[PDB]
DNA sequence: TAGGGAGTAATCCCCTTGGCGGTTAAAACGCGGGGGACAGCGCGTACGTGCGTTTAAGCGGTGCTAGAGCTTGCTACGACCAATTGAGCGGCCTCGGCACCGGGATTCTCCA
């Protein structure tokens, strides 16, 4: 058995760190710790990536 | 303090919608002609209008008594529930009613 670290990305940490600022208000845990679960796997679950373009 | 509710996402059965292909039967298209729609016409009779008659509906008034509408008293009966079972539902089976076919017989139409 490898344990085989590393950390979140800066998109990802950008996810959680907002994401655990829920923390300030609420404690939804439970729900909470899916969202984490969701960007600690890939943003792309949480948030999709797409082609973007400037606010117009 | 603990139990069971709230949140959530994976798991897997059920089932309704949609597409493909053919093919085949029904809808679409054409056209002749017929006969039924419909306009135009004549008559006559049947219905609206008017006037004098009558008839009885409607309003004001009197008297009566039935019976609608309310109060009281009580017990019968249907709501209620715990215990018992058998009537009636869901699943499975099969055979016989009925349909669908084919071909020969009787009916019905339409033109002569």
């Amino acid at each position: 058995e490898i344990d085989v670290f590393c950390e979140l990305s800066y998109r990802q940490r950008a996810m959680y760190q907002s994401l655990r600022n829920q923390i300030s208000i609420m404690d939804t845990l439970m729900n909470l710790v899916m969202q984490f679960r969701k960007v600690c796997n890939h943003p792309d679950l949480f948030e999709r990536a797409d082609t973007s373009s400037p606010f117009f």
